This record gives C-alpha cells, sequence and structure tokens, in this order.
C-alpha cells in the first residue's frame, strides 16, 4: 500500500508568516504549479496506482508539491529555508529512485531550474 502522506499540520510546531514564505507561496509554488511538466508532483507518489511498488521502500522521505501547497496555506513553516528544504527534498527523490534521461527526471529537471530561478531573489 501507499504510506501516510507527510503531514501538513502540527499544533506544537511553532508557524511564522514571513514575507518570502508568503511569496513562495504566491509567487514560486503558485507559477511552477502551472508548468506542463507540474502535474507528476503536484500530490504524494501514488505506488499503487502507478505500479511502483517499490518506490516507497528506496524513498524514505516522501515531499511533493501538493503537501508543499498545504502546507505553506497551513502556516506550517518557521522560515523560507524549511520550505526550499522541502522542494529539495522532492526533487532530491526524484533524482534517487528514477535514472537521468528518464522522463520524469528530465520534468524534475525543468522544474527545479525554474525553482532556483525564482527563489535566487526574494523579497526582503
Ligand atoms: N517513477 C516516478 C514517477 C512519478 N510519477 C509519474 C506520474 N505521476 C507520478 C514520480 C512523481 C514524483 C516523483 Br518526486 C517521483 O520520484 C516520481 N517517480
Amino acid at each position: 500500500m501507499n504510506p501516510p502522506p507527510p503531514e501538513t499540520s502540527n499544533p506544537n510546531k511553532p508557524k511564522r508568516q514571513t514575507n518570502q514564505l508568503q511569496y513562495l507561496l504566491r509567487v514560486v509554488l503558485k507559477t511552477l504549479w502551472k508548468h506542463q511538466f507540474a502535474w507528476p508532483f503536484q500530490q504524494p507518489v501514488d505506488a499503487v496506482k502507478l505500479n511502483l511498488p517499490d518506490y516507497y521502500k528506496i524513498i524514505k522521505t516522501p515531499m511533493d508539491m501538493g503537501t508543499i501547497k498545504k502546507r505553506l496555506e497551513n502556516n506550517y513553516y518557521w522560515n523560507a529555508q524549511e520550505c526550499i528544504q522541502d522542494f529539495n527534498t522532492m526533487f532530491t527523490n526524484c533524482y534517487i529512485y528514477n535514472k537521468p534521461g528518464d522522463d520524469i527526471v528530465l520534468m524534475a529537471e525543468a522544474l527545479e531550474k525554474l525553482f532556483l530561478q525564482k527563489i535566487n531573489e526574494l523579497p526582503t
């Protein structure tokens, strides 16, 4: 089966709204979300549907833009670096499970370059 998805709320984790975190939701995520290659990354990997039964044997810290989106909307993060780390976990998972040249990797490679472009400059 699929594992439980990552948490999107945690009452005992301190929350914070920063200008940078508002920007990561309004501009960075919500623009990557519209990319033609974004769809595989908008929800946790459904290893059952995709017939990838070894996915969660290999990936032990799953992450996806659907989870990141809910975390941003729920003010789950303390700072932008926490959210950026989640993006990097998602890309890294993709490169770990898959191989250079795979369709999914070409998609992640493209999103990651766009992600890096958008976060090169954050609001102050
Ligand atoms: N082999 C695959 C297939 C994926 N996919 C393809 C279509 N919908 C999901 C996929 C998605 C996100 C991440 Br992150 C991955 O590592 C993935 N790996």
